[PDB]
């Protein structure tokens, strides 16, 4: 992998063999990301950032959940026809302080990745959710919460599954992205002053 | 870029006469998550909101049912300029032949014609405030604000009469090879998860 790559995988313990899906407690959501690049940067950063509606519904679902149970989201890219992986709400949002020239968001949480693995929909279309109309979990939009049992079987097979793919494989091509998107930015910004 | 050719050979971008005085109409800011979703616009003249968003701009479309245009401001989150100007041509799609217009990336779509492309910094137009935000800045404006129509006049008329040093348009090839080279992982990514 890439370099950058190798230490991240070094320094967090990726698609772990156990995982306790059976949860007592705990609240989980999903969330529909506009594009992989926001996936990429929030993987290599440990940060989110929903719509200002879903910021105020994820943190108060956070700070209703204190030192009471997980809060976890199951992430998938508008469009991908696939989840893409699985991380933990660890700080209420921060809507603190170049979000356009740096292409970084306006606001954030910390959130601790777990899956990075790409689990095709059809694996998990067969889930409905009673909240929101009977209708498959992989019909949910941005910020739907899942009720628990549901939410279980979900993360089961997300961690069971043996994945042949994943964002990972793309690390380079995200990094390049990133780092000419900015460039961009950064000209074009210059020109306008 | 061959594409931003064949794009002037069937429209004509900031045309030197338009009339900023709207007898009639509704004006809306829309607020663009990124320069891509800008690019995708002015390629395949089309837009899509959010949920909400296009409830409001479909409702105005529809009620402004050929007694006058409706004008779309677009302005990238966070950029400190706008970067065009376009007229609701459609109400909104959500057929099932919508999402190929974006890939599926969007819900749904409805047509837009863009008039001006160039970038106007906030600091031309934010003395423009909006009794109905507050008496916010026009450019402090969420997605699918809608403009009073005295105010909307302002901004028209500071946009089209702007000497713009750039576009979206001196990015082309730029987000023409973001588009291309995305899709290409796109589908290596869908056909290595078919086994």
């Amino acid at each position: 992998g890439h370099p950058v790559l190798e230490k991240l995988k070094a320094a967090h313990s990726y698609n772990p063999k156990e995982f306790e899906w059976n949860l007592k407690s705990g609240r989980v959501f999903i969330i529909k990301s506009y594009s992989e690049d926001d996936i990429h940067r929030s993987i290599k950063y440990s940060i989110w950032c929903s719509t200002e509606h879903g910021n105020k519904r994820l943190d108060s679902a956070f700070r209703c959940m204190s030192s009471k149970g997980p809060v976890y989201l199951l992430f998938s890219v508008n469009g991908s026809g696939h989840f893409c992986g699985v991380a933990e709400m660890k700080s209420p949002v921060d809507y603190g302080t170049g979000v356009w020239s740096q292409d970084k968001w306006k606001g954030k949480f910390d959130v601790q990745w777990i899956f990075v693995k790409d689990v095709p929909n059809n694996q998990l279309r067969h889930i409905r959710l009673e909240n929101n109309d009977n209708k498959p979990v992989t019909n949910s939009r941005d910020t739907q919460e899942v009720p628990l049992e549901k939410a279980k079987q979900v993360l089961k097979i997300i961690s069971s599954y043996k994945h042949t793919t994943s964002i990972f494989d793309d690390f380079a091509h995200y990094e390049k992205r990133q780092e000419e998107e900015e460039v961009v930015r950064k000209e074009r910004q210059s020109r306008n002053k």
